């Protein structure tokens, strides 16, 4: 029942479900993956339809607070949860389903998850889609920020397969986006985060699943100088040879640093192409992993653990801290400072650990780049460079130290290597990988940059009271 909560009074005569606060389903859904960022929500429905959702949309706007869909509650910042605690929330997880017709497009409801999603396109007529590795991640957040993972570099990011949405609106109206219907929302969709509608369903191209795909390791032994030139001869190759079809990213921690990712093509022709690319680097490295295998094949081998097959039975939980960064070509002097600070700044506690990863992001062959920053909301497509900084407390149950007071200092000054070497404009961070230091307005101009102002105005529009916004989204200003 709607004991001491009204707006569970109204969602129960809107025969939409929720959980109550004293329940174990709310101690799943209300709990965020984040630990260091839980906050507690004013409510919890669970739409199982378009309708459901509008139904809870008004039921927020009848108690006066701001309403948060959370898809599969990934988010680093638990914006699923508006980021701070008293939004209604609607978790999304129970709407999953995925259907692929004859012109090979793929309806994806909001609450579907990556593995679930990737299972069905294969079972569904071998299609395939471009998305990150985590098969818990919800489509629903991934697709509104991007989208990013070694399929992008050949593929693009998820947003660029996405022709169409049923979302639901501020002010409880339901309506179908695309590049021709509600066009300024649909582009805001792509790239603009949360806040500007709840999406019920997705509607996405999709492109076969490729025959082959060889996943592949290279392992350095490299020195403080060693890093800095295998830096800059990567940088030169990323930018004017790295072919389209393979993709990379560097696997960084204190005491290594490897290349790995996929190349739709065999593995004879990758280690052509990767034998180049290690000599010209400096050597001191050798590959470590190269093998062929197919779609399916790929995406189990980025899982790290994690179930391939999430729907709403979702309980796993981290503490942690985490930081992004998008920049274009560097000089060496953000090369160098980067790596003195894994060299000399990086020493954790034992039960604390850190690693970055640095994506192969844009370049001449990319595909994500081959889209301008007018096409989309993403407003990074300009930038060569994208960095995850991921600060982990692995015994965090038993002690979290320096955190919550402090430790943020630590991937903040590894960040600044890097961005302060930037001019102002072209300093970026990635809303998918969040850093939750930031005040509302740092990260909207770090987040979408050159496309804050139109994406502000399109909020306007859409959300003018910003009844679905949270502490670092879009907000509605006009021009
Ligand atoms: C925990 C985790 C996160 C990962 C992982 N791997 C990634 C990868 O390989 N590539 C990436 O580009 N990102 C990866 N991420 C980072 C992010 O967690 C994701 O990219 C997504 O942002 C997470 O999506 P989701 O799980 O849906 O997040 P929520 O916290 O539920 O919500 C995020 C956000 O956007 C809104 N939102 C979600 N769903 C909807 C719908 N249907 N309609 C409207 N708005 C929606 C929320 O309101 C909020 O603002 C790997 C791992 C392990
Ligand atoms: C994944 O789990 C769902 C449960 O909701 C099930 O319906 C589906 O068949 C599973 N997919 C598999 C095992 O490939
Ligand atoms: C990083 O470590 C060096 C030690 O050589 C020190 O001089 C510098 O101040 C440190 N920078 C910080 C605290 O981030
Ligand atoms: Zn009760
Ligand atoms: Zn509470
Ligand atoms: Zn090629
Ligand atoms: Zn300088």
């Amino acid at each position: 029942e709607a004991e001491f909560n009204s707006i569970n009074a109204c969602l129960a005569a809107a025969d939409v479900e929720f959980h109550e606060e004293d329940s174990e389903g709310w101690d799943m859904d209300g709990t965020a993956f984040n630990l260091r960022v839980d906050y507690d929500p004013a409510a919890i429905a669970i739409p199982r339809s378009t309708e459901d959702i509008a139904a809870a949309v008004q039921c927020g706007l009848d108690a006066g607070v701001q309403i948060s869909a959370k898809g599969g509650g990934h988010s680093y910042g638990s914006y699923g949860f508006g980021g701070e605690d008293g939004h209604l929330m609607l978790e999304l997880d129970r709407m999953y389903r995925v259907s692929v017709d004859d012109n090979n497009v793929a309806t994806i409801q909001g609450g579907a998850r990556l593995g679930y999603t990737a299972l069905e396109l294969l079972d569904q007529g071998n299609r395939a889609l471009s998305h990150g590795t985590c098969p818990a991640v919800g489509v629903g957040g991934h697709v509104l920020g991007g989208g990013y993972g070694f399929a992008t570099h050949t593929h693009g990011l998820t947003l660029d397969w996405l022709i169409g949405a049923t979302v639901v609106l501020a002010d409880a109206s339901i309506v179908h986006v695309s590049e021709t219907e509600n066009a300024d929302l649909f582009w805001a969709l792509r790239g603009g985060g949360g806040g500007f509608a709840i999406v019920s369903e997705f509607e996405f191209n999709t492109f076969e699943a490729p025959e082959i795909i060889t996943t592949y390791q290279v392992t350095t032994t490299w020195n403080r100088k060693q890093h800095v030139a295998g830096l800059k001869a990567l940088q030169d190759w990323a930018q004017n040879t790295m072919p389209r079809e393979l993709s990379m990213r560097l696997e960084i921690n204190a005491n290594a640093l490897n290349w790995e990712g996929n190349f739709f093509g065999n593995a004879k022709d990758l280690k052509k192409i990767l034998q180049p690319i290690m000599k010209k680097a400096g050597g001191k490295s050798t590959i470590s992993k190269l093998v062929e295998t197919d779609w399916y094949g790929q995406i189990n081998t980025y899982l790290y653990g994690a179930d391939l097959n999430i729907t709403y039975n979702y309980d796993v939980h981290e503490y942690f801290y985490a930081n992004s960064l998008t920049a274009p070509r560097l000089s060496d002097e953000a090369i160098q400072a980067f790596v003195d600070y894994k060299f000399d700044n990086s020493s954790v506690r034992p039960g604390r650990g850190w690693w970055i990863q640095w994506d192969f992001h844009g370049g001449k062959n990319s595909a994500l780049a081959a889209v301008s920053n007018d096409e989309t909301a993403y407003a990074h497509r300009d930038q060569l460079w994208l960095w995850q900084f991921y600060d982990s407390i692995y015994d965090y149950e038993n002690n979290t130290s320096p955190y919550p007071e402090s430790g943020f200092e630590f991937m903040q000054g590894f960040v600044a290597t890097i961005e302060d070497t930037l001019p102002e404009d072209r300093k970026g961070k990635y809303f998918n990988y969040a850093d939750t230091t930031l005040t509302k307005e740092e990260a909207q101009k770090l987040y979408w940059r050159g496309n804050l102002e139109k994406l502000q105005a399109i909020k306007a529009k859409y959300d003018p009271e910003d009844v679905f916004g949270n502490v670092v989204s879009v907000e509605p200003i006009a021009y």
